[PDB]
């Protein structure tokens, strides 16, 4: 690559080595396991670069990671892209068959896998062709990653290349035949960091991330860069605490003992934290959770506001950076009582800097922002995936009409608040994972005696939504719900179906509502059953 | 495309409309269903081109076909490539999950599916995204293909384009994680036709295909262009008989009633034909079967030679056109008795025109053709797939060292006869389908109590090879063969495993042979169990 | 050249070293002079490559050959193109001035000339500028070619280059001002070999060339690659006999003693062979002459059929590969008596694989194939010369309207038989050489007393056609035919006119038929005189 130093490229190395602030004695904490300053973190990143170079990782290679939220994942967020390689983040919560498919599709060269994820590998390790090396990670001195790092020097000259080289990739299981691969460049990640820092750092007094915070993620960190927050924290040079496996009690202990002030999670985790008996004698009045999983319910928001938690909601998705919207309260709205506060904080929010976010109908006609008309959201931003990896038709359907199609139906108020009414599909979302209703319909239709199977979604608190199934039996056929539940469970036991179908809650009916054309009225069915 | 008429492009339309011979009143026979001359066949091809154009099929589209050997498949072999589209041939004998994977990978626009293959579709139809239209085929006047054709004119001006545009694609399930996609161009298919016609038409008196033959395939016709034979027959303008579903009695009736003289099959089908009671009072002394499935056994060859059948063997594979080698007997060898004849006719044969076929060791060192030294076969020819579709690492391993790696270990005599000794892997091949030993090993290792599972292959006549499994039980564990057989069968019942594992024949042992390094001695195990 | 081994190039080296069959102990016979197997032939080709490289022949050079049909010419057909050089084949039957013109036009670097062609060189050797070396060939151990070969090793690594590099060139004296240069590429020659092998090898029982034949050419071998037959024979690995100079008695002796079964000649040579007294006590019932010079007469065909000779006719020309058409008899026509057989075998035949061959009028309007309407033949094939070397206007007239214009007027039957009625010009063809009527007209018009000279052609058996001249004398002028015959002969004695004018047969007349416009009615004159 011809440098031309006057021509500046936006790279992740500039994010690490040209931060907003850098205190060499600020800490990085891995829960009750490890602690080390920022200077040793930089040294470790350079050592990891040396180790990867020794392993034979070139500028076009892919390194896949499968582990929990820890300092090692933070080191991988930086070392692998800075060498010019591609970081493939594996969703450990997918079924083994889907995990194997994503590994084969991405063509990973090296795999860094945690010890306790080894069983999942053991039932797919035979069918993996591209992988040359496995590095097994442990939480003790026995870790292979740690032994690899300590054989290397803390010196390394990181290359400079084009800012449009791909940095990260991960696979979204949004309803389709197979998982789809998204990817982002160095430029896009740097611009996402800068834009969101501009948006949420400049807020007057509420819901701001600044250089005095202490950050602890509660998002799995293989889900779209942990909403980009680990990159931002490193940019601000703040104390970072990584909990590892999510356990409510140890999480609360970390919050108390480390004085965490900024976190992000999904509604289920927040509900679990609030329902824990250990969370009654704690001081929560310094904490700034951002809820972005799905549809922060107003009841949970009110329950959190009485604990003195600055809870606000945000909107994004796998294809969008992810962050697209955040709720910011004006100083007049900061003095409303708890009910109106809960109503405002549970909206999807206003769009962030450099985002367009129109609302459109099926003919690509921009609807008015009158506050009640609904349509699909279409966006333009500096950090959107241009297409799906190794895909053409779905890529064209993603960017139809010159805009990125989110797949969510919402209405936009006069001031700019966005409220998502539904999806453009009849799909379910159990907790933070995607599950397809059509696939469950087919699996249940493969039963011995089934007339019509239609799967709809019903709301929930510990899960957000449950995949209700409605089955009509054949002539003189009588099978209990246990039979069909076990039949569906058998598929999950083979690694075909994700574990989120373990609470399917099937229901036997005899009449199926159908439209004038005859299509199953899933909205009417939801209002019925 | 700029034509430049002086610049000649090798296209399949030139194969259809510039044949070696064209008799407008020669017949095309679909067994007991339909008969029509070559003139109506040309008219039907033009009508099918018109119908595909009306459906919106452009020059880059893919049309997938899923049916039996019939006149419709022959029409698809010509119409779809001539329009410039790509013909994806679906292997109906793969598991539904593999079929769905191949459909999604190839991104088919239209699917032409037979009526009796509908159930397989019904359990994957939900997870198909790219397909816009299904055409259901039947053997009566109710067929949708027939109704589509009769609404169109018999006039069409076929385009001329570059000869390097892709014509056909199909997926090989040779041992890997997922099926691999091969593809060929118009030029490659035309050159394969011309080269094999030159090789087998110029033979003096034995095993030749000429303009007076009557041709009937017994290869499924979705397996690598039916060895290219339907293209050759059309070039020679000979009578063609298509049997449909392979049933030994109806096949024998067609052979007798239509006076078939040239066919190709795999050893299993030939064994079934010879073992049929209807095949004792028939005159087989005009028939020229080519056996190319795998390792034509000498006993079957002798049994066929006593019926006055000109049986000879050939060698090819999915990546190679397929044809690479054919056995041709010199007039001195035509007077040997039945035993030496059977020995010679069962070899893999000499290479065909324009084929190189060296024998090499693991360091790419060309071994001598002394007749006993063995090595892997590496080939160069005008009709080899340049790589696997949407694949990089396996593509590089396929063409390592500038030659195509077959994966078969053989030795070459002084005169040029090739004899395949084994594979470069421990893989099984039940009848004409590929089955992976490693995947079965993993599935069985997922059992409640298993110590070591190793799968080897043992020979057979009705199947060619059976996938023997050797399982060592855990401490104080005793499970019968029925348990493990049913456990494996359950996976097949879910569409995960191919039906060729229904004769696994597991075996319980307590000692596993291991090398000095410790690897399971699969050859020693085969000699043991 | 960048090889890219997956990208296959069609080269003549692949024709020699990847044949249909290769028997190392098959013979090559040079009549009563030399015999050597195929292994020594390959060694000799490599030695000749080494010698040419030593002489300084690069990839763009031209080597010209002037000798008889022998093993050396066969070696030149392979060695020179395989080195990447261009083989210029000199027509030794042209006048010395025309030979010199072709040598200067082609710009040959080296000339390989036979001893007995030395006198022709001696009267033009002064005016040759480009030539650097002459190699004199003899039929004994004194030959310079033989001495050059034996100083070299039998090892050589032949290059691989683009398949569109020119391989051969030769000059056609079809009626024009000067001879025109045609040329073909490696790809075109390989495709001509494959296509004609497919066409004539797949015939059922009549007129087929197969691997058991013994081949002996009777075409001068500098006339358009000897119709491509030496390349085909080498591909089949058959015994090849080269007679040298054509003498009927030695040719018959070779046929008898070597058991020749396949040959090609022009009608004059066949007539001479049949009229020889030595040809009355011979067994001709194994021989398969192909007659392709011009218009095989039915009387000669009948006379040959009574000797049990499989005589059939073919059609081609210098610009067309040459082969365009061959007569193939269906098994129903094989049982007709001698008269209908003679009628069928004397037609020009049906077109070969990959040939289009329309019939057209002067406005490029495709006439119907009703069997009586006549028009010029226009062709498309994979082995046509794209243009004339170093020529623009004649090149454009050759490919006018997107088709190659043959210059022959024919009609095409319903089944596809082509019958050539005449030429599009008033040109003569004495035996196998072209002679221009306009040039003879001018030469005779240069006489002391001439009013109108018009040259027409009349048929013949020992010559096929004689160049009749009709001369009208001036007022009170009386010169005998001897005077004008000697005047014309004087020009031939100076090397200006070809020797085919030695039987001009001038005729003195007084009235010239003229059309309504006034043009000489050459057809009416032919019916008159
Ligand atoms: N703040 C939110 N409010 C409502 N739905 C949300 C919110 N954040 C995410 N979602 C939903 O969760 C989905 C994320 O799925 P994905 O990123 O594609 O893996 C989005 O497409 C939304 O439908
Ligand atoms: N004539 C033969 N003799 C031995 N093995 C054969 C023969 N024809 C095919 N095979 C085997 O069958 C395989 C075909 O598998 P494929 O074409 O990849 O789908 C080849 O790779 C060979 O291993
Ligand atoms: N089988 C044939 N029947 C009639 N004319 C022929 C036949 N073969 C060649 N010719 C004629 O001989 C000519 C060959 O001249 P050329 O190849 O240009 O040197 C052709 O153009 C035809 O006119």
């Amino acid at each position: 690559y011809v440098n031309d130093p006057s021509n500046y490229q936006l790279l992740i190395k500039n994010l690490l080595f040209s931060p907003v602030a850098f205190n060499p004695e600020q800490e990085i904490v891995y829960a009750n396991h490890r602690r080390h300053s920022y200077k040793t973190f930089h040294d470790r990143v350079r050592q990891f670069a040396n180790a990867l170079t020794k392993m034979g990782v070139k500028k076009g290679d892919t390194v896949a990671v499968m582990d929990y939220d820890s300092h090692r994942y933070l080191e991988c967020y930086f070392a692998i892209p800075m060498i010019g390689a591609k970081l493939h983040m594996i969703n450990v919560r997918l079924s083994p068959e889907q995990i194997l498919y994503t590994i084969d599709h991405a063509e990973d060269d090296i795999i860094l896998i945690h010890e306790e994820f080894l069983p999942i590998l053991d039932q797919i390790k035979g069918r993996i062709d591209t992988v040359t090396r496995y590095v097994v990670l442990r939480d003790d001195e026995e870790c292979e990653y740690e032994r690899l790092l300590e054989q290397e020097s803390t010196e390394y000259n990181f290359p400079d290349f084009d800012e449009n080289t791909v940095a990260t990739t991960f696979y979204t299981t949004g309803t389709t035949g197979f998982p789809k691969g998204v990817f982002f460049t160095h430029r896009q990640l740097v611009l996402h960091t800068m834009g969101i820092l501009s948006t949420i750092g400049t807020n007057a007094s509420q819901g701001r991330l600044h250089q005095g915070d202490i950050y602890m993620p509660i998002t799995p960190m293989f889900h779209v860069h942990a909403w980009g927050l680990p990159y931002m924290a490193t940019m601000l040079g703040v104390k970072q605490v990584y909990p590892g496996k999510y356990v409510p009690d140890v999480l609360l202990n970390l919050i108390e003992q480390e004085k965490v002030t900024f976190s992000h999670c999904v509604p289920t985790i927040l509900h679990l934290l609030l329902s824990s008996p250990k969370s009654k004698a704690m001081d929560f009045s310094g904490w700034k959770v951002v809820i972005g999983g799905a549809a922060l319910p107003k009841a949970l928001c009110k329950s959190a506001l009485e604990r003195d938690i600055d809870v606000f909601a945000g909107y994004g998705m796998s294809e969008t950076g992810p962050i697209l919207s955040i709720v910011q309260l004006t100083p007049e709205q900061l003095e409303l009582d708890v009910d109106q506060q809960a109503e405002y904080r549970s909206k999807t929010g206003k769009k962030v800097a450099l985002v367009e976010a129109y609302i459109v109908d099926e003919d690509m006609n921009k609807l008015p922002h009158d506050g009640e008309t609904a349509g699909e959201i279409v966006v333009r931003a500096p950090w959107l995936t241009p297409n799906y990896y190794k895909d053409n038709k779905n890529s064209k359907a993603l960017w139809r009409g010159g805009y990125l199609h989110t797949g969510d139906v919402a209405h936009i108020d006069d001031e700019g608040f966005i409220k998502i009414t539904d999806r453009v599909k009849d799909m379910i979302k159990i907790s933070g994972e995607w599950v397809s209703s059509l696939e469950l319909e087919d699996i249940l239709h493969q039963h011995q005696s089934v007339s019509e199977v239609a799967v709809i979604g019903m709301p929930h608190n510990k899960w957000g939504e449950v995949p209700l199934a409605l089955v009509t039996l054949k002539e003189d056929a009588q099978v209990t719900e246990k039979e069909l539940l076990g039949f569906a469970k058998d598929f999950i036991n083979k690694g075909i179906l994700a574990r989120e179908a373990l609470l399917l809650k099937v229901k036997i009916v005899d009449e199926i509502a159908k439209t004038s054309v005859g299509k199953v009225d899933k909205k009417e069915l939801r209002k019925l059953h």
